[PDB]
């Protein structure tokens, strides 16, 4: 069985950081429209708080992709990227594989700025370059839950992000 | 060219119905597990803020679908077979894709099947459908905000408004 | 993965689609028909099947699977609504994949709604489904060609043989 | 709509089939292949051409939709159905009924580029080289159709036509 070890970042700590986050992408794209593109399914928690705090005129959309061995893209996006400014958002980057492909795929629609923005960052774990612009915390726990983020399909509920164990 | 009229539901008004409809869920599901299922896009603010009120264990998938019947875009992936399901949208109008949602997951054979909309505009109904759980009813007119569009636009609002 | 014996010649598969073409062309004498192909393995006896039906005839895909319940992958886009609707399939095992299918089509409420499937193992029945339009009936367990892969290989084999 | 006449008469369409086959065994003599199928109309024309293809043959099919208007001047197009298949290190046949002015598959061509194949070739039944916008010559042609309406073959006007065994002019 699966249980909850320790909280590894409160919900007021993912609070501020959301805060944090978004009024750095304000700054970054000042006075610019932007698109957020949230990688289902984890991030969406991520995403619903971090759009509340920016108030660029902002297009939100969803991607879909599933990996295996390069990536299936299983759900394209509907909006128009193209010369637009696109934030991705992630719940966690660790291989970064998926969203290598995904990063390649939103270049074909030509959109003027594509910026990765991930809650979670492991970038000892990369298989591939890939460096997101915007990134929460570096956090070192194995088996990471909470706020949108699964183990087995549990646990997207809380509103804090705890470590698993077995 | 769309502007924002008025703000009909603030963000405090929204978090207080979030939670008294989360406190209904789980009460209604006690000692049990369940499955929400989000309709793809504009209910997945309601349903980030609602599931975290939720203490029950969990478990979350979205569906899409358009009207042309109702044509699925992307039917779910998770098990509802012998499960307890709540289905959450963000407004209910003709009722016509819930309704067509309700057949297409009652042939999956959940335990129960419910309906949670945050909003409600009764007026329009094109086909019987009465959600168990309905945040607010409302005027029928245009509104945006807090995952709700306006030709893409407004979703990021923290509060629910009426444009012009 | 090797062929051994050829099952079902070109020709036999031939001569059997241009009887079933003529059958589906009398019962729907005058009318237009709808016929959706269940993806993948179904192509090839469709894109035939339809070549020897003098009706006007539109065609659709749909795709679908189990979850181990059947997952709607693909839905279809043309309207069926009020129209004769043949879902064309490979092979009619368990029929539960196309019983779900069945339903989730009747939804759309079809004029008619019929099944023709190349190969038909009514012994694998799982549900009750009874395919009006049915090619062959063999025994064989495992067999490839004209669409039917094994692990995705021997697809374009014009004839239907047995593997090893 | 009314069916003028004939263009490529059922015959005809089995012989340059033959060729086309013919043509992707030389060329990928001694290989395996992956045939992708660009759905809706090529179905027809891909399941006839595979059952003269002798190699190992893999098919996998691939769904796009347009963007509107866009999807007019850049062949910018939505992915709706994306292969199963794994192409990668593999010789990749994509397969379509027509190409216009080619927008749409040279997009088409570079999603397929990102899974990194060992080959990519496109085989199509009808050519508008006269109509391209974009560079993109299809190594495997079967014919050259002279702009008009055409029907037949897989190939649908307003969902209507596909079951037709020839190809047909339109009114």
């Amino acid at each position: 069985n699966i249980e909850i070890k320790d909280t590894l970042i409160s919900e007021e700590q993912l609070q501020e950081k959301v805060k944090e986050l978004a009024l750095q992408i304000e700054r970054d794209f000042e006075g610019e429209e932007i698109v957020v593109i949230a990688v289902l399914k984890g991030s969406f928690v991520f995403a619903a708080d971090l759009i509340r705090h920016i108030k660029n005129d902002v297009t939100i959309d969803f991607i879909s992709a599933s990996s295996y061995g390069k990536v299936k893209l299983l759900k394209d996006i509907d909006v128009n990227i193209t010369g637009k400014n696109v934030i991705v958002v992630e719940d966690i980057i660790d291989s970064g594989l998926t969203l290598h492909f995904l990063k390649d795929h939103f270049f074909m629609h030509k959109p003027k700025a594509l910026k990765f923005c991930t809650l979670l960052d492991k970038p000892e774990r990369r298989k591939v370059d890939l460096t997101a612009e915007y990134v929460g915390f570096q956090i070192p726990d194995e088996f990471i839950v909470g706020y949108g983020i699964d183990c087995a399909e549990k646990y997207r509920n809380l509103p804090f992000i705890a470590s698993v164990v077995t």
